[PDB]
C-alpha cells in the first residue's frame, strides 16, 4: 500500500467541502454521475476508431448501489477507467487550477453546488462520506483501489479483488446522519432532478 499527499491546494479544497456548512449535499450525485458520463462518452469515442478498446466490455451504462448493511453508495460505470499515473498525478494536476478558481468563485459570491463548472465536481463526495474508495481499471493498466478520508492523504494499492474487466467504481462510506441516500425513494428522487437526460442506462438497485 502506498501513502500519498494530496497538494495543498487539494487538501484545502476537501476540508472546505468538508468543513463549510451547506445544506444542499444531494448534488454529490450529480457530479459524479457526470464524471461516469464523461468516462463512458470516452471510451465511446475511442472506440470508434480502434473497436478493440471495447473487448473489455461492450456495455456502457451506470449502476447506483445501496448497501445499508457496509452503510455504502457505489456509483459503477464502464467508462474508460483511470490509469495509475491518473490516480497519483494528472487527476490532481488538472485539479489543481480547477479548485483555484471555484476558491475564487466561493469568495465572489458562488456556492458549492456550482463545483462542477469547475471540474472538480468529484470531491463533492466528501458533502456525505466520511471515506471514499475508488476502484478502477483502466485498458492499458491494472486493475487499483485508490482511498482516502481526506486528511491530506490518500493511498494506492493494486487491487486484488474480484476483476471488473474496466470502468469505475465509487464507493462512498457515507457518514452516520447521511444515510438518506441509501434509500431507494430518495436515490430515485435525485437522480429524477438532476441527472435526467444522461445518455446511458442508469440501474437502481435495490436491497
Ligand atoms: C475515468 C473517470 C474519471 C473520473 C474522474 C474524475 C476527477 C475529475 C476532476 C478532479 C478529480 C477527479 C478524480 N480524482 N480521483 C478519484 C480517485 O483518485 C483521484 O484522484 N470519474 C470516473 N467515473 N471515471
Amino acid at each position: 500500500v502506498e501513502t500519498f499527499a494530496f497538494q495543498a491546494e487539494i487538501a484545502q479544497l476537501m476540508s472546505l467541502i468538508i468543513n463549510t456548512f451547506y445544506s444542499n449535499k444531494e448534488i454529490f450525485l450529480r457530479e459524479l454521475i457526470s464524471n461516469s458520463s464523461d468516462a463512458l462518452d470516452k471510451i465511446r469515442y475511442e472506440t470508434l476508431t480502434d473497436p478493440s478498446k471495447l473487448d473489455s466490455g461492450k456495455e456502457l451504462h451506470i449502476n447506483l448501489i445501496p448497501n445499508k448493511q457496509d452503510r455504502t453508495l457505489t456509483i459503477v460505470d464502464t467508462g474508460i477507467g483511470m490509469t495509475k499515473a491518473d490516480l497519483i498525478n494528472n487527476l490532481g494536476t488538472i485539479a489543481k487550477s480547477g479548485t483555484k478558481a471555484f476558491m475564487e468563485a466561493l469568495q465572489a459570491g458562488a456556492d458549492i453546488s456550482m463545483i462542477g463548472q469547475f471540474g472538480v465536481g468529484f470531491y463533492s463526495a466528501y458533502l456525505v462520506a466520511e471515506k471514499v474508495t475508488v476502484i478502477t481499471k483502466h485498458n492499458d493498466d491494472e486493475q487499483y483501489a485508490w482511498e482516502s478520508s481526506a486528511g491530506g492523504s490518500f493511498t494506492v494499492r493494486t487491487d486484488t479483488g474480484e476483476p471488473m474487466g474496466r470502468g469505475t467504481k465509487v464507493i462512498l462510506h457515507l457518514k452516520e446522519d447521511q444515510t438518506e441516500y441509501l434509500e431507494e425513494r430518495r436515490i430515485k428522487e435525485i437522480v429524477k432532478k438532476h441527472s435526467q437526460f444522461i445518455g446511458y442506462p442508469i440501474t437502481l438497485f435495490v436491497e
